[PDB]
């Protein structure tokens, strides 16, 4: 939409001079606007296109810049008080709205306004910030986090305390990417734009970052980045030349196989009950 | 209870057509009622008989039935909304009953209806799910969570982050169990099964399912699926054959000595004041 | 303060025999002027003074006694309801309040009251208990923990599900510190009274306790109890005499250069609007 884009752009570039109470009605409501359309599922950080996945520059733009626009403003929790400038998503809903909506919110997840959430999703108590993308059919276990801007596939199912890397401090160039029939392990950690193949299997404890050697023991190939497709991703450590100490790295065992499926399938059991 | 596990074992073979809507009074009623006994304490589900711990299959069906019987309902938070269809286990209490039942719930510890939770305990904020059983003397540190149908014993601490797997997604057979007097080192995850013995010490970030090589140095002895009692785990690496790399393992490094009890003491003073 | 000073370490020697019915006046008022000090930032537990870290023993105690002296109390949640003994910081703030402090409160995030928050700092979900202290621009990212009596430097970034240990329980003799400019990776550990010295890089996945081995690959120097200034530090093993198996250690890789700032940078933008 270029109306919207055009005074993004331009703001943007003005980021650091403007504050709530200079900045003017038109970005104002423009950020505004993008947000609402984030929140919605109309628009989206990342998508694929072409067997690629590509990085609205954008729309990341607007995410930062909604810091610069808004005002805090306290927020009344019972026992205690908060105070921040990005409104809840659900403090609006009522029952047809949930109803409509079709996922199943577990006290006490919490989401940000401009996170999109999709039909037939639980979240157990966890967070998904602003700009973030789930997906049909997953689950967000409990206390794992989507940070800011990610892009979680369809029927994923990311396991209690696992991290997605955001893109908002410290900064990143692109967001961080799960694609469709992921199984996440309990506490591992996926950031900096790192992009896990559909039908992956990251075991527990696994952290994966730019810097991060994924390697594979059956082919000698060592890659950054990225996960292939249908892989089975398990803690270990690569030797120094002296062979003094080892150093952290993750090593792609095998991939998915029946044994595999058998730990890490979906319950649904749990899904929305048409 | 014949009259409570006839109905259960009935409805569970029929589980994926009965929805809230077509569910009959009498499985609705009877699966309530197993659930405020498990509430209650009266009824666990699994435990130790003759040196063994047993699971009873069919407590855990009718937690999964629970989730096919109730409907979700709008739950209103502070500044944000939930829906879901698991009560909140203290909702309804007020300080004579706290008073009673002796436990300590810090702000925002969250428990679900159905999991019981045993005198002198104190919850920091964490999550307990529907189905747990959590021990006199116990404490749930910052973070930490104990998965639906897990078995805490008493005087134990479970560090921060620390995650005790539970058996509702991915689908398990067996819950997991933590005997008395253990210690769980931070961010450490105890899955699928796995028995973790008396007063054994499990050290900061060690990963435990049933894949999982628990390596005695000492005997060369190899374990999967629990840690014997006493005993003080450390994560390590096994090399592969070529020497190429090496993968993930928990290491059995010594027995629990006097060293190790001066730092991963119970603090009393932090328990209920009689 | 010696009027305080006394009467603290007076009532500390009876520890054990004090209760919220039996305590006198004398001591009750003091812990909890103690408690009020070290939450307006007058007092902290631990400071630096000649270079080096000294540790206030007399405040940590009355942290401590504050569990002794005070009588838990109904908390009403909104779903919900607690049962605790130490109070919430912010619920007595307003928004005028808030914005003279001038820092940042993320839904849920939760801090006790007696732990300080500096201006300009930002609390994404996370917890902060009693007697900590967080200086100047720090961000506490989600599912974070400062644990109780912890001390966080200026320009601090606590990455998500990363743990600071606390004093409590296990007991301590010393809080833990993270000195300026540190950045601490997701899933991460410092416990135990480690000190990680100013401007150092901790990657994903680093557990820190006193019995961790901090080698020097380049020195062959091994580290115990703290992390040098301006090191990169991430997890690896070091192998037996045998080479049967390793043991988890975490490996100081180089010191902080221009590559890793560009990973690691504060987002001025997030920070506070003046
Ligand atoms: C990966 C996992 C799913 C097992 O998959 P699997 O297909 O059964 O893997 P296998 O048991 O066949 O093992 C295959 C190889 O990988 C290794 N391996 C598998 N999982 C491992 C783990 N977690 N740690 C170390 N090694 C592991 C085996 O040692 C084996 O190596 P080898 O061929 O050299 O001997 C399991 O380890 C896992 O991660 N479970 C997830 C638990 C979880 O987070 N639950 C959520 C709770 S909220
Ligand atoms: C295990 C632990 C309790 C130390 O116990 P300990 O009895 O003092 O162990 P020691 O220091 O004697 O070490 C014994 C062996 O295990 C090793 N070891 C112990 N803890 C280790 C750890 N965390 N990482 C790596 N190695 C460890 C030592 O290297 C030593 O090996 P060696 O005999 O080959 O040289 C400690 O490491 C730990 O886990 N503390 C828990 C911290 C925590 O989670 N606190 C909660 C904050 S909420
Ligand atoms: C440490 C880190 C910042 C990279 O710093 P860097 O200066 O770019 O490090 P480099 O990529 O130059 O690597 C230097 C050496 O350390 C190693 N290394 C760096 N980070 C590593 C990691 N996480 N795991 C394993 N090895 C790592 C490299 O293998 C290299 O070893 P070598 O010299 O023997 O080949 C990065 O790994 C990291 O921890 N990022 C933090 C992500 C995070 O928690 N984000 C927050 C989300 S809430
Ligand atoms: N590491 C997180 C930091 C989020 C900070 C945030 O959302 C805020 O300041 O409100 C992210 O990049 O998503
Ligand atoms: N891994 C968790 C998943 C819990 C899901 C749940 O409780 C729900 O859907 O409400 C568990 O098996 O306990
Ligand atoms: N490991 C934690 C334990 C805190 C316990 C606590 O604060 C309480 O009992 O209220 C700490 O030592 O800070």
């Amino acid at each position: 939409m270029q109306q919207l884009q055009n005074v993004i752009e331009s703001a943007f570039e003005r980021r650091a001079d403007i504050t709530p109470a200079n900045v003017d009605t038109v970005t104002r409501e423009a950020v505004n606007q993008v947000i609402g359309l984030l929140d919605s599922g109309a628009l989206r950080v990342a998508e694929k296109i072409d067997g690629q996945w590509v990085t609205h520059q954008w729309l990341k733009k607007a995410v930062l810049l909604s810091f610069r626009i808004n005002d805090n403003k306290v927020m009344d929790g019972a026992e205690t008080r908060y105070y921040d400038k990005v409104p809840m998503k659900f403090a609006d809903y009522d029952e047809a709205r949930f109803q409509k909506e079709g996922f199943r919110v577990v006290p006490p997840a919490t989401v940000r306004q401009g996170a999109f959430i999709a039909r037939n999703t639980v979240l157990m108590p966890s967070y998904v910030n602003i700009g973030a993308y789930v997906d049909e059919g997953t689950m967000v276990d409990t206390w794992a986090t989507v940070g800011s801007c990610a892009q979680i596939g369809k029927n994923v199912h990311l396991s209690g305390g696992v991290g997605i890397g955001g893109v908002l401090e410290p900064l990143q160039a692109n967001p961080t990417i799960i694609e469709d029939n992921c199984f996440i392990g309990a506490r591992s950690e996926v950031v900096e734009g790192v992009i896990v193949e559909e039908g992956s299997v990251i075991s527990m404890g696994v952290y994966l970052g730019q810097s991060t050697r994924i390697y594979d023991r059956e082919t000698g190939e060592i890659h950054y980045g990225r996960v292939p497709a249908g892989s089975v991703v398990v803690s270990g450590n690569l030797p120094s030349k002296d062979g003094s100490y080892s150093l952290y790295c993750a090593v792609i065992v095998k991939k998915v196989d029946a044994k595999t499926r058998g730990k890490v399938g979906i319950n649904e059991l749990l899904r929305t009950i048409d």
